[PDB]
């Protein structure tokens, strides 16, 4: 149930990334990057899948999984530069990138930042151009679709998406999380036992919980303003070759988001996975390699 075995590397803005590197006698790199409550051991059964064919890094975001967190963030963006001074400093000229979820985000940002590294894009569940937004919620904890949240100070105070994630973490609360993913994402299949601990071990190690919502609720790379923030107009300079996948049940990442990115994307085609949820690994794995493996193959 021990996480796989990382390397580290010391950036120029005084973090330490962790990652994990296999296929290293392979030619073709591929850099992943996960989402919000997961580091890059959720990538294992891609990186089981995929390493006998490709050079892979996987790394933990800054504040997630085996990284540092010296510096908060407060934007997709310095992901994105942490992703840059990664790749400057492991000396990769062109890769491939998959991002799942917030990550898709961060992918999205990466790519339009530094087109002369990306070969191709594949986003997974990606976040939308427009962010994703937290609303303050009523008595029985549901959203008031009416009332946004617009600072970090604020989101510190969601007793509903919020608070009771941090508790988690300060707890070591396994049972809560198990009970979180099982409702929204694990619906209909989950991870064999001895990898959903290793998940829920995973989901522990983030330190950063409040400052990446606070960056969802401000990622907008649109043409328009989302609500809180004004749009970059920066998905107009993603140019290259795009992969949509997108759930047709995943209730965190609804299907119209995809829709979406395909839509506003210069370069992208969407493929609408069938009987999908937020977790294309656990729903449906040999389908969604099979995916990836066409367009990396292209």
């Amino acid at each position: 149930i021990k996480p796989a075995t990382m390397e580290f590397v010391s950036l120029s803005n005084g973090e330490t990334i962790a990652y994990q590197e296999v296929g290293r006698r392979n030619t073709d790199i591929l850099v992943l990057i996960h989402g919000n409550m997961t580091s890059s051991q959720h990538w294992d059964l891609v990186i089981e899948k995929l390493q006998d064919q490709y050079h892979i890094y996987a790394l933990d975001l800054r504040g997630f999984g085996q990284s540092t967190y010296n510096q908060s963030i407060d934007s997709l963006q310095d992901f994105a530069e942490d992703v840059k001074l990664f790749i400057d400093e492991l000396k990769l000229e062109k890769f491939s990138l998959m991002g799942w979820a917030m990550g898709g985000g961060v992918a999205m940002q990466f790519t339009a930042n530094h087109p002369t590294f990306v070969e191709k894009l594949i986003l997974v569940e990606s976040v939308g151009m427009k962010g994703y937004p937290i609303f303050k919620k009523d008595t029985n904890g549901q959203p008031i679709v009416s009332s946004l949240v617009k600072t970090k100070e604020e989101i510190a105070q969601d007793p509903v998406q919020i608070a009771p994630v941090l508790d988690a973490i300060k707890n070591m609360n396994k049972l809560y999380y198990r009970t979180v993913w099982n409702l929204l994402i694990y619906t209909h299949n989950q991870p064999e036992p001895d990898r959903y601990e290793k998940y829920l071990d995973d989901m522990l190690t983030q330190r950063n919980f409040v400052d990446v919502n606070y960056a969802l609720i401000t990622f907008n790379i649109s043409d328009e303003h989302n609500g809180v923030v004004g749009g970059s107009k920066q998905i107009h300079r993603i140019k290259a070759p795009t992969l949509v996948i997108q759930g047709d049940r995943d209730y965190v990442v609804p299907q119209v988001v995809g829709e979406e990115l395909a839509k506003h994307l210069p370069n992208a085609e969407l493929k609408v996975l069938e009987d999908c949820g937020h977790s294309p690994f656990i729903d449906c794995l040999d389908v969604f390699i099979k995916h990836v493996e066409d367009w990396l193959e292209q």
